[PDB]
């Protein structure tokens, strides 16, 4: 994986894609073989990282585990709440997938 953060990529699928963020709604898109990929902040609840890791892998979608935190998660998110995880349903123009 690049060391390139995925920063300007989020804010682009902020944009231009579409997306659901939270848990309730992150693990139904997975469930629904929706998610093209999940994110998921560092610092997540390890339970919550757990299971939307084993959905995921259910439903062979790929999680990108954040480098930063749910305040630099839901900035990113342009959000004024911490956000721990979403699910990209289209990037949009985000080169992001």
């Amino acid at each position: 994986k690049s060391l390139e953060s995925i920063n300007s990529r989020l804010q682009l699928v902020m944009k231009s894609g579409k997306y659901v963020l939270g848990y309730k709604q992150t693990l139904k898109m997975i469930r629904q073989g929706k998610a093209k990929l999940v994110i998921l902040a560092n610092n997540c609840p390890a339970l919550r990282k757990s299971e939307i890791e084993y959905y995921a892998m259910l439903a062979k979608t790929g999680v990108h585990h954040y480098s930063g935190n749910n305040i630099e998660l839901g900035t990113a998110c342009g959000k004024y709440y911490r956000v721990c995880t979403l699910a990209i349903i289209d990037p949009g123009d985000s080169d992001i997938i």
